[PDB]
């Protein structure tokens, strides 16, 4: 029944530099893999930008990854099976939240 | 600046032709990590929007996305292209995998 292409626990592993499986490369894995991840949030960030969440103009991309990071170091390993995005959605959502 | 997204849609269909990762110089790695952040920024989007705006995650192979995606920025102009890449990657799944 998973479906999704990532997993919480696995974007959490991307930007802890663990999740170019495919690339033999040592110390250019780090690269590899932290580009997946901030890749993938930027997805969500870019797709949910003043819905979700508020302030693209005013936030770096490396404080998404600092947010999300905490955020899914939060989420109990049945969380983190479920899909990545959902959980960064909520992370922007509770840290940049748009003026109901 | 008005731009506020990530990933324009010229920037994720040059990631996915390899070319989106200035920094690295050794030509092979620009390739994998390039293809390695278009992958990751479609991923983040099909996942969010999986069951809801396009169906069939568990019957449709990544690299499937990839293709209609690309295909789907083919036929975009210059100013559409400009725009955020996610409301295109969702448009494209859209159209290829629709739901119900």
């Amino acid at each position: 029944e998973r479906t999704w292409i990532f997993s919480g626990a696995e974007l959490k592993q991307a930007i802890e530099g663990k999740l170019a499986p495919d690339v033999s490369d040592p110390e250019m894995r780090r690269l590899v893999s932290v580009a997946k991840s901030s890749a993938y949030i930027a997805g969500v960030a870019d797709l949910t930008s003043g819905s979700d969440w508020c302030g693209a103009g005013a936030v770096a991309p490396h404080e998404l990854t600092d947010r999300i990071y905490t955020y899914l170091g939060d989420m109990p390993a049945e969380k983190l099976d479920e899909q990545a995005a959902t959980l960064v959605r909520e992370a922007l959502k509770v840290s940049f939240p748009c003026e109901q």
